């Protein structure tokens, strides 16, 4: 689906917005595109237990 239930999967609700903020769309294209910490920094995820659980997020998408 769209980007939201993969934030609320991670449980991690409120960077939804942020990703569409950063134009950031297709959970799976992203996690199949875009892996970096950096990236998490850029849709302004800060706490870096959400980045990594974001990073995991992606990483739980499959490849």
């Amino acid at each position: 689906q769209t980007v939201g239930q993969w934030l609320e999967s991670i449980g991690l609700p409120q960077y939804e917005n942020h990703l569409m903020a950063n134009g950031f769309d297709n959970v799976q294209f992203m996690g199949s595109n875009v892996m970096e910490d950096q990236d998490l920094l850029e849709i302004g995820i800060l706490n870096s237990g959400h980045r990594q659980r974001i990073l995991q997020a992606i990483q739980l998408l499959p490849k």
